[PDB]
């Protein structure tokens, strides 16, 4: 109670520490090394700071001291914040900084004293002797800077009401930690937007202590005639509907399946596996700032990869894939699943003219999947890359693999239909539109597939690039992933982790799989989407 | 300096027609309140179920407010219920069932009739000013006036309402008394809801007013982290509460592109302000979203359609209809412009119909039969629709990548993609170059009608309109222009009625479109 009356915080900044890993909350610990901050400079985490330990909202303080007073049975207290700190982590902070600007400055010492101190620069000798501090002072909230004993000893005695806690995505040498918070005594409930500062992703999480109104009326009126509908439960998604902000762009893909769960519509497909379906979503991922490799749960990305640069390479083999150990074209090469098809004289895993073929041939003929079609058909991908550089406000920027003509000779239509990119300022986006998706099994290996093209695409235009926007049609949920995504929704994500690319490719045909790195992947446990 | 109506929180709840008498529209247009003694419509079952919901809303937490409010204006220390207010006429239209209007205090003004006169549960009073002696002795939530046309007048007239709620009935019927002219001086609009069906005419409902703090701070902290117009031009449009109308799906896109669209050129020169990836939804069993904040005439894009689905490649048939929309793309110059040096004037090439009808047929002119040739793709998706409806397939695209060059200009429009359930249709269109200004208000049309009409054909109804923008601009040309448009307030949407004996997609004429009930503001030149 006394962290609910005197407002009590910490805040502090976690990196990854050097030791199939196993990731969870304590992955981010790493606090300091060699007396200083594990990282050289992150600017963002340090622009949160300052915001978070000077906002002030006056118009509240008059009920805090109202609550304070009472607490302690006096009618009189006899504005900024308190940060309270540490005195090694005092001593650290440059003296240019000190004291922290607009700030009260409160040191928990045993070998120190006023007398070479401020007025204003107050210093403790123990925990209770804050909690005696702060009932004499006038201010809005108390926030507890560090260091490690500091941040330990306050919360073993259940002194702070939240944790404000950047996660830093890298790993660094620390030699000081960060103590394990509790889950049964701490949670989270809001999860920032994913941003890049500094060469590494970071966001920011908060921990909780666990337990006109004229318009506002007009409000309920004009939801006079609302309706909720499916038997989805809700306390199944505890973790999912307790969360307050959910900012981070992973939950652009889990509001999704949890819209769709909720309001879907029920249907039946061909395999009779039965759907929940709607028509109709946008996501929009800044790749600029992360790479949108969902993390709850785990996402492998070598196949995809090779996918791609088959796709680049204008292939319709399935036996290339599949020599690699890549499969998901495999059961659509079967003799049965292209007789079923009606593809009675096409030989095993000869798919037809799928995607490769479309991007570098489209409306060639196709005969086999062994034939030379050099210089046969439009090349959609060499056409779009020319066009990115030398007509970059073009409206016709658009790469469509929906060949009317050739559908039904394909082992089978492309969910993918098109990309059109868009250049602004030396930036490239990419909107994908996607008739059918799987949101449990499909979508997650989708949204990087195109990811990673908008890079390769970026990359070999001299273009940085901005963002990847998906276009869902029939967007469903496969009645035998529900299960499995209810377990995924109520996880948290991680901050995503980065792509990197072999700078030297400057030719989009020039790939190979050792030119692709995902770095600071950290994601939980995989699921099995069929339980 | 206190004012009555905020007191007492004195409001007035009212439904209007239009009112039968090349013509203007503007908010006086909905004044019709009652025909013989009884309402001018039959029964609007969604407007009545809206009245109940405001007329006994309370919410209880809050009078502890009000009390202590009124308290200190008149200088003093069950259920809550709020009061209604009718005319001694009002009163007695309604029928006895219904009467005293449950859950609610039930107060009739009259001079002719005392309470002696009175078997119910009813005050009477005989003076406005009795009215506001009874508020001081009664304990309730909010009062709200029901009418009629004579109690309106004079509690306008004395400034007593504090806000209207305002229903717009869309369609006309005849009418003996009216509602009082709202003087815009006085009263304003400061809300606007969604558009409805309801017992065959749409309606919307607007707002007339009188002219754990734990999670208060994360807010802020998560916050912690373009273009010269301005503010000013943009009053009413900033200044309106709730913008629930569809219409502002658009007006809101345009608004967005303004503030915060990049500056770019273009193929024309004239340069944009644009931005990428936008969706609009439009409930089409709920309204024909034709837009009202300006005027549009549909017989030029219906023809279009109709030349479409015949697979009609010749410009001089919409010519000769006085159909202009591809002229300016068949001439000799524009043709030559495009390389297309052996192509006649007018011939288009293998276009939207061509690519509808004859997908992957070689285009030779716009005069040969291609019967046969190529893929039918809309007789395709029709099928697909009747026989397959959970095709995840049903998809037409005019974007034949191997036809673009012989194209007068490529499609704007990508993709159709149609998606059951239930027995409903919905249409997904992908437009990859969208000119908000001018081409998007007449795309919407075009797209919301072909939705109808291949639902008719199927044996379904419509439900949704679904509009994904790719690269959405706004010509700089155009900015003045819309900054007048984004500050009109949309009116109830107009029906569109197809001749339901139209039983294949191909069979349709002009004549069997009817759009009933457009009500819209004036027309704007988007240009100078
Ligand atoms: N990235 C982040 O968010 C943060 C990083 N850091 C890093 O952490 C490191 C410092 O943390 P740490 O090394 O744990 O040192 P601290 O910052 O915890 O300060 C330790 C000092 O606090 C005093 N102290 C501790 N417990 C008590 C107590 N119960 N009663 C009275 N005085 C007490 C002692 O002063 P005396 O010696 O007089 O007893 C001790 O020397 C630095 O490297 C710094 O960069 C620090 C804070 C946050
Ligand atoms: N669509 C809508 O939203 C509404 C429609 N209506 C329609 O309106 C019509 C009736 O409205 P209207 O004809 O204008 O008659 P009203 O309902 O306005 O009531 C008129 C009567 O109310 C009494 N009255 C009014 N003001 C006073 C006052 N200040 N002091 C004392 N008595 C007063 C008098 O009754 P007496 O003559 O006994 O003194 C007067 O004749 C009907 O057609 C009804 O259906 C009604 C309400 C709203
Ligand atoms: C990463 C910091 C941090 N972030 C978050 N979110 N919570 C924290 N408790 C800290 C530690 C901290 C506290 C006070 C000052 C400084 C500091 C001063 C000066 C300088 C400098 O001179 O560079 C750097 C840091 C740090
Ligand atoms: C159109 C309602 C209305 N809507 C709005 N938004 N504001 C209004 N002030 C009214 C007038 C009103 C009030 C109370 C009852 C009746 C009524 C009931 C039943 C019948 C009947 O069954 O005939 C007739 C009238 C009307
Ligand atoms: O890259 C892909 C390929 C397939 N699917 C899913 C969508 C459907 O569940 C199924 C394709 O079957 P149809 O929609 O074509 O019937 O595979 C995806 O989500 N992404
Ligand atoms: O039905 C149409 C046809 C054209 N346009 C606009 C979009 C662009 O402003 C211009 C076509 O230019 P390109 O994207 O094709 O360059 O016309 C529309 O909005 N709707």
């Amino acid at each position: 109670q006394v962290c609910d009356v005197f407002d009590i915080y910490a805040i502090c900044a976690c990196c990854k520490v050097e030791s199939n890993e196993v990731f969870n909350n304590y992955t981010f610990r790493g606090l300091g090394n060699k007396g200083v901050l594990p990282w050289k400079c992150i600017s963002l985490d340090m622009k949160y700071f300052r915001a978070v330990t000077t906002y002030v909202n006056e118009s509240k303080y008059e009920k805090l001291k109202y609550k304070r007073c009472k607490y302690l049975n006096k009618e009189t207290v006899d504005l900024q914040n308190v940060v309270v700190m540490g005195r090694t982590n005092w001593e650290s902070i440059p003296k240019k900084f000190k004291p922290l600007s607009n700030r009260i400055n409160v040191i928990l010492s045993r070998t120190l004293k006023k007398e070479d101190f401020d007025e204003d620069v107050y210093i403790i000798n123990k925990v209770e002797d804050l909690i005696v501090l702060l009932g004499k002072l006038n201010y809005y909230k108390c926030f507890i800077l560090g260091g490690s004993v500091v941040y330990q000893e306050f919360l073993e005695k259940k002194l702070i009401k939240k944790i404000y806690f950047t996660r830093i995505n890298s790993t660094y040498e620390c030699d000081v930690f960060f103590p394990e918070i509790n889950e049964n005594e701490y949670q989270i409930i809001s999860v920032s937007d994913v941003y890049t500062s500094n060469n590494t992703t970071l966001d920011f999480i908060i921990y909780k202590k666990t337990n006109d109104d004229e318009e506002e009326d007009d409000f309920v009126y004009f939801n006079f005639n609302k309706e909720n509908k499916n038997s989805i439960h809700p306390n199944d998604f505890q973790i999912y509907n307790s969360l307050k902000y959910k900012y981070h762009p992973e939950y652009q893909y889990l509001n999704i399946i949890y819209d769709i769960m909720m309001n879907g519509n029920k249907q039946s497909d061909r395999t009779g596996v039965g759907v929940l379906s709607k028509f109709g979503y946008i996501m929009k991922f800044d790749l600029s700032q992360y790479f949108p490799l969902l993390t709850t749960k785990k996402l492998f990305l070598r196949g995809i990869i090779e996918e791609l640069l088959w796709f680049i390479r204008g292939e319709t083999n399935g036996n290339t894939l599949l020599n690699k150990n890549v499969r998901i074209w495999e059961a659509n090469g079967t003799r049965e699943f292209l007789d079923n098809r009606k593809l009675f004289h096409r030989e095993v895993n000869d798919l037809g003219p799928i995607y490769g073929f479309q991007w570098r041939h489209f409306g060639a003929e196709y005969t086999n999947m062994y034939d030379n079609y050099e210089n046969k058909g439009v090349d959609q991908l060499k056409n779009i890359i020319n066009l990115i550089k030398n007509d970059p406000t073009s409206r016709r920027i658009l790469l469509c693999a929906w060949n009317v003509k050739d559908l039904d000779q394909m082992a089978l239509p492309p969910c993918h239909i098109l990309c059109q990119f868009y250049v602004f300022d030396g930036k490239l986006s990419c909107i994908m539109y996607q008739r059918s998706c799987d949101l449990g099994l499909g979508v997650p290996f989708n949204i990087a597939s195109y990811s990673i093209f908008t890079h390769m695409i970026a990359q070999v235009c001299n273009l940085q690039p901005a963002q990847f926007i998906h276009v869902l049609g029939n967007a469903h949920v496969y009645n035998n992933h529900i299960d499995s995504l209810k377990i995924q929704l109520n996880r948290i994500p991680y901050p995503f982790p980065t792509l990197k690319l072999n700078p030297d490719i400057k030719n989009i045909e020039d790939f190979t799989i050792s030119d692709f790195t995902i770095q600071n992947y950290v994601h939980h446990e995989k699921i099995s989407m069929d339980m």
